[PDB]
């Protein structure tokens, strides 16, 4: 009742809510040095359209590297920064680093919140029992200024909005929190499986941020699970595992010896198929929950296959900017995944890509039906009509909230996992055509066109991809096609 309410408020108020927020975010940040010298002097909706410029993250980098040096945040956010989200994309090799505080994680719990309402309403028997979620923290980089720069969801689960998180079955996981927390994720992904198998009747949803890590856990579970099943019959954590809070932790949810266990298991895993084996060892999960629009959508074959068809729930579309909306059909294909812009997450303003809008910028309520257009986001934490650099296409509205199916993030033109090569980027490697090959995994880059070749390419490539080709191992070597590997 309540959440049935809270839906419609915010998916038919869509224009005040937008409006109001604006005035929320600008009221106390007119006398930040940023606003004074667009000289927004008071909050005034068309003095902020008329004089506050639309800009890309290079434009402000030069506010936003004074921050990161540990200048007071109040050059551009009268809510002080108490840290930084570091962004997949690049510039120039270095990932981005974008402002961030609490205000990100309000925004993000109560997002959490909303889906949960919403996969409630339309799938059954998930209430009773926890989720087997291939959640990782990633550790935090150090800035000049002392704070910490962090991916977004490390954000979250070094926190007390997680560690004091709610308890109810959406907050509720077969691994322990410290095994979330390990940054040793070789470590973590096993003792995953590990509390996974052994709690393995309470699992009625599994799944992972993208669907790219979820194909990883079962290519690890197809590698590991004769070492699981040891652990399982003994009692004991294998001895590799050197982080002492997941050996602590996960000694209790074994218990003790669990041989009968260890065979059930064993006999399911000894068949040669392994399709449908995410069913077979947790035959109560009821969806399995993990985005696979995007570059995601190369591993739904995959996920089908071993999942023998439950439904792929692609429930968020967000960024390091902001998080964006929720997806309002989360029963629908994969194909036709579309995102509900929630109004109360930033003022959102969207640049035409094609000539079906020929306005140079447009509020959310004004989308038209059938275009495309590049988000423009205004935050919390100091960003001001910043472009995103995603592309996304207006599929329809829910009461008066448009619907977005994301399309490409610009200048894309390589992405397996977390790694998002562009153009500039396969042109330096280049000078010193291409597929992203998932057909085996790990997937790997194929360069068409010499073993040093390979190497040299890899070398030019960003950090995003060189954490997950060496260290994560969600990568192969890559390849230039005669064949060549790197190595
Ligand atoms: N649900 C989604 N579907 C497709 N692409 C996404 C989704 N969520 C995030 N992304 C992409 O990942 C970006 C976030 O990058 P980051 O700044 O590293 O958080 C977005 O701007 C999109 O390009």
């Amino acid at each position: 009742e309540t959440f049935e309410k809270q839906l419609k408020d915010l998916t038919s108020n869509v224009k005040s809510i937008q409006d109001n927020l604006l005035e929320e975010i600008i009221t106390p940040n007119t006398k930040t040095e940023y606003l004074q010298r667009f000289l927004i002097d008071r909050f005034d909706k068309e003095l902020f359209k008329k004089n506050v410029p639309i800009v890309s993250y290079e434009d402000i980098k030069p506010y936003l590297d004074r921050v990161v040096n540990g200048e007071s945040s109040d050059v551009i956010s009268a809510r002080t920064i108490t840290g930084f989200l570091l962004s997949s994309g690049t510039s120039g090799g270095a990932q981005k680093m974008m402002p961030w505080n609490n205000k990100y994680l309000d925004n993000l719990t109560f997002i959490y919140d909303l889906r949960m309402q919403v996969i409630t309403k339309h799938v059954k028997g998930v209430e009773e029992g926890k989720g087997m979620m291939f959640l990782f923290t990633k550790q935090e980089s150090m800035t000049p200024s002392g704070l910490p720069a962090r991916v977004a969801t490390s954000s979250y689960f070094k926190s007390d909005y997680f560690k004091n998180r709610p308890s109810n079955w959406y907050y509720s996981y077969t691994s322990p929190d410290e095994v979330i927390l390990c940054p040793n994720n070789t470590e973590s992904l096993y003792c995953h499986l590990l509390c996974g198998l052994v709690q393995r009747d309470e699992v009625v949803r599994t799944g992972s941020i993208f669907a790219s890590v979820m194909v990883r856990a079962i290519e690890v579970l197809k590698n590991s699970w004769e070492e699981l099943c040891s652990n399982i019959r003994s009692g004991h954590l294998s001895n590799w595992v050197t982080d002492l809070g997941c050996q602590n932790s996960v000694s209790l949810v074994l218990g003790g010896p669990r041989p009968e266990l260890a065979d059930t298991i064993e006999e399911i895993c000894n068949q040669n198929s392994w399709k449908g084996i995410v069913k077979r060892l947790w035959p109560n999960t009821k969806y399995i929950e993990t985005v696979v629009t995007g570059s995601m959508g190369q591993y739904v074959p995959m996920l089908n296959y071993y999942c023998n068809d439950l439904p792929l729930v692609s429930t968020t579309y967000g960024s390091s900017e902001t998080t964006f909306g929720i997806n309002l059909d989360p029963l629908c294909k994969p194909e036709d995944v579309s995102y509900t812009f929630m109004p109360n997450m930033s003022y959102f303003e969207f640049i035409p890509m094609d000539g079906g809008d020929k306005n140079d910028v447009v509020d959310l309520e004004d989308v038209k039906l059938g275009c495309t257009y590049e988000p423009v986001v205004t935050n919390f934490a100091g960003l001001y009509r910043m472009r995103v650099g995603d592309i996304v296409l207006v599929t329809g509205f829910y009461n008066n909230a448009p619907q977005f199916k994301f399309v490409r993030r610009e200048n894309v033109v390589l992405s397996i996992d977390s790694d998002k090569t562009n153009e500039e980027d396969l042109f330096k490697a280049v000078s010193q055509t291409s597929y992203a090959d998932t057909s085996t995994f790990p997937g790997h880059y194929v360069v068409y066109l010499l073993s040093t070749c390979c190497l040299v390419m890899e070398e030019s490539l960003d950090n995003v991809y060189k954490r997950c080709r060496f260290k994560d191992g969600s990568i192969g070597p890559l390849e230039i096609r005669a064949k060549f590997f790197s190595i």
